[PDB]
């Protein structure tokens, strides 16, 4: 009794969430993330996930669009890219959801697991949860950084 996240609709997910930690390797430092946007969670057809949130990197706004097809294996999700790897877990808390995606950059692995709920208004509980998911990543010590909830990209000069 197990699971991971996809009985028969990832128990409703669609809705704009945000991210609340997000855990960097030490490898590849430069680009920092300095805020963060609402995540916006689409589901297609309960079959597809599209996932577009813009994230404040080093001052520039990214705008990024991931899609998480479903494969035959429950639980696990891919891009296009086939490098890819993404996978959706529901946090111990509620309103909360771990996610996390492998594959490699120019020649390198790289990953990343990023929390992400805050109806609560954050949850020390859920981010045990995710600290747990990093760790068990071995991820709980990289530079692990909580983006404050910017509802819109915008240094934030007023």
């Amino acid at each position: 009794h197990h699971l991971l996240a996809s009985d028969e609709e990832i128990q409703d997910v669609s809705g704009t969430w945000y991210l609340k930690a997000m855990t960097v390797d030490r490898e590849f430092p430069e680009m920092n993330l300095e805020s963060v946007t609402p995540m916006t969670l689409t589901t297609l057809e309960g079959g597809n996930l599209e996932a577009k949130v813009t994230m404040l990197i080093s001052g520039r706004c990214q705008e990024v669009k991931a899609v998480l097809e479903k494969t035959d294996e429950p639980g696990k999700y891919t891009a296009d890219g086939g490098k890819h790897v993404a996978y959706i877990i529901r946090s111990h808390v509620k309103d909360h959801y771990i996610f996390y995606s492998e594959g490699e950059l120019h020649g390198k692995p790289v990953r990343g697991v990023k929390l992400v709920g805050r109806d609560p208004k954050n949850n020390l509980e859920a981010l045990e949860d995710f600290e747990k998911a990093a760790g068990a990543r071995g991820l709980s010590t990289e530079s692990i950084l909580i983006p404050r909830q910017s509802e819109t990209c915008s240094p934030g000069s007023d």
